């Protein structure tokens, strides 16, 4: 009924969901990839400040903005590295838990100014047609419903304005949106997700990334109350 995704989980979730054919899809994906390893690497991270926007933005400092809206209790920042030793070191001494992501690459924030012609030119014209299903996006915050518009300047926005990821889960919520599959190698969207509405199921973890797994989430999601098609993965057998 809608897919949803953050920055890069926002690729395939415009692929599937109509917005993207997959060769142009996936030649939007590889400039991406290699774009972010090319410059953004060694030019800051991610720190997960275990508070809402209101709260980390009090004791914002200088050179950091907010990563995006993940909740009204749980935002990350990202920034020049030193303002985020100092932020977390008086984080620390406030004793608010705090933790940050080994990322290199400082992401969604003015560093994303300087290489904004580079993804103008890679990705001119892109495939990206109406979506059949209807993606409610996150850099304006509502539903686009038209032919060729998604090109790369929404895909530089969002790897550049910061996402309104607790705003856009919000309207969903509101909007009779309930049920929300997170599909990765690894839960990362389900916490946030989980305590505003407390169903979310994720699809792979680490470690576990075998076919029981996926059993396993097909599973919690036909026991939710979806109806699935288990007839694909056992064929017919013998009377028993």
């Amino acid at each position: 009924d809608a897919v949803v995704g953050h920055s890069q989980g926002e690729i395939a979730a415009a692929c599937v969901s109509g917005a993207l054919s997959l060769e142009d899809a996936a030649k939007v994906v590889a400039l991406r990839s290699q774009a972010i390893a090319a410059e953004l690497s060694g030019r800051g991270g991610m720190a997960s400040v275990a508070l809402g926007e209101d709260d980390v933005v009090s004791r914002l400092v200088d050179g950091v903005e907010v990563a995006a809206v993940n909740g009204p209790s749980s935002v990350v920042i990202a920034g020049d590295a030193h303002a985020l030793d100092a932020t977390l070191e008086i984080l620390s001494g406030e004793g608010i838990r705090v933790r940050r992501v080994a990322v290199d690459y400082a992401s969604h924030t003015r560093h994303v100014e300087d290489i904004r012609d580079t993804l103008a030119e890679t990705l001119a014209g892109i495939s990206a047609q109406a979506p059949a299903v209807p993606f409610y996006s996150t850099v304006t915050s509502e539903w686009v419903r038209d032919a060729g518009v998604l090109d790369g300047g929404y895909w530089y926005r969002n790897l550049r304005n910061q996402v309104r990821f607790g705003a856009a889960a919000t309207a969903l919520l509101e909007q009779g949106h309930t049920v929300f599959v997170e599909v990765s190698a690894h839960p990362v969207t389900v916490q946030p997700l989980s305590e505003l509405t407390g169903d979310a199921i994720g699809t792979l973890r680490r470690e576990d990334g075998g076919l029981r797994r996926l059993l396993a989430s097909m599973g919690e999601l036909f026991v939710r109350g979806i109806d699935v098609d288990w007839t694909a993965m056992v064929p017919a057998a013998g009377w028993v």
